[PDB]
């Protein structure tokens, strides 16, 4: 590439892998959202919470792809694996799966940051810090807060209704 | 009729029967609404839910009657039978009766659609699809969602109060 | 499902397959869009055209999933296959691939409509006609119009620039 | 300096060198801009493109000088060498020279970042990342995009006119 400068093949490949992880996460949240929209589940606030996250993760993938092109790297897409479950249980089960998913995304971001530092790529390091690292910390804190409130509420049906009505 | 074209006597008769079913449904919802307004029942949100449905079903009957005249058919009214119960039990009992009622209306609409298709009456088919079929699907989904939340909430008195306060 | 009425298992399965096709199409358009954003391709209007289509196809999948739940069917997601190409050639090549893709989506919609008619499911038939069939016809006409103008313009570099500047 | 803290003499010297490079770049763009304003060249959009860049590079030098004083370092100015050419050829030649110039500025920024990291000077590292590194990546991507479009357009006179009219 005529514009490529200080951008290693290792970072380029890791960025493509991270795009795939963000799109997989968006797909997982799409599945979580529509599960809570089932007439036999029917928790609208929970459906809204996860649909908003599907949108945020798709936006993250798109930002990564834009950065890949700005640096002269080449986007390469892979098959997007289906989510790990077809049915997601209670709000508590769903929030626990979501925090597992976010921690895995955060770890991938931290691994990519470490790779960037190793490769002396400060543009990459700044990009991640600016657009992703703090967003993930904030989101994981919010999910942890939700998990604590859900757990405090377990008359489990009553608690699940109240959380959806009064928090979400 | 000077204007009548492609409108069978079978469809004309079925439309009159459907008007009677819609007016019977409006009457049933009027009864449900005022039951929840009793001082010894006293669930205002539930009363409002059913009074709004009585209005929607009367409007449906009026749309059908307007269509009957647009096609050159002749409205024929029959005695409107009183609702199946005088007292309607809990919110849960009431919502179960309402979903039974809506499924019966939906089935009558589907039967009339099938009759229209058999008679090659596409104006009728479009009319039903446009004004009734989707309205019924949406309403039945909403009632199913409510039933699931009511069931999750059954300390049954506490749950009935909370549903009326926080959903309706 | 407590709400399910006149909704066959065959239609339910076909709707899940159609969701997968719409999400695959959105993914294909995401790939097309970012390819035209490469510094060595650099056709912004073309990138915008395809990114807007990725959004439209994702929205289509979401509408289908909402309908699946309204009818009492159960969403089932499958692995999303990667797009058929990694690099998309000229604007002409890309527009030809897009019209192939849209014709395949349109055929799937027509097949689902035929299945609905066979199953006497008029809600499904109306849903498809209202939200999808006309959108596809309009889009395919627009792509055909673009293909004709692109072909008329092939000094091929000059023509590709002018189309992006003055049409897109 | 009473305020100087964690600011090495090596960084101080490198910052002064970088100021000189930014001012040299501003001077080069001033020359490029007025060349395209010649009556025998007469490409107004190209003149505007380069005059705007002369302004951006002067602003960069001024930000660096402000930072030098904030840290307690001492600005030292050197003779500003004249630009490498007196006449700049075609728009294509000019854009190629501009991308060479920007890549040299970007490399100097990356070298200064590496020096800062070596000296454990995180204020410097943040300053560069915040105000310069991303600006350079964006600008180099934009120039690469322009070069690709210029090259696609080479009836070379016609292509040069069209690019100036429809892109710049
Ligand atoms: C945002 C969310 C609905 C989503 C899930 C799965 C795949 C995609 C794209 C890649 C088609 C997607 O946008
Ligand atoms: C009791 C109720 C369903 C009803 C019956 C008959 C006529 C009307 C008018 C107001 C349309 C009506 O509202």
């Amino acid at each position: 590439s005529q514009i490529r400068q200080n951008y290693s093949t290792e970072v380029e490949a890791a960025v493509n892998r991270l795009v795939n992880l963000y799109l997989r996460a968006s797909y997982t949240y799409l599945s979580l959202g529509f599960y809570f929209d089932r007439d036999d589940v029917a928790l609208e606030g929970v459906c809204h919470f996860f649909r908003e996250l599907a949108e945020e993760k798709r936006e993250g993938a798109e930002r990564l792809l834009k950065m890949q092109n700005q640096r002269g790297g080449r986007a390469l897409f892979q098959d997007l694996q289906k989510p790990s479950q077809d049915e997601w249980g209670t709000t508590l089960d769903a929030m626990k799966a979501a925090i597992v998913l976010e921690k895995s995304l955060n770890q991938a971001l931290l691994d990519l940051h470490a790779l960037g530092s190793a490769q002396a790529d400060p543009h990459l390091c700044d990009f991640l810090e600016s657009h992703f690292l703090d967003e993930e910390v904030k989101l994981i804190k919010k999910m942890g807060d939700h998990l604590t409130n859900i757990q405090r509420l377990v008359q489990a049906g009553l608690g699940e209704y109240l959380f959806e009505r009064l928090t979400l």
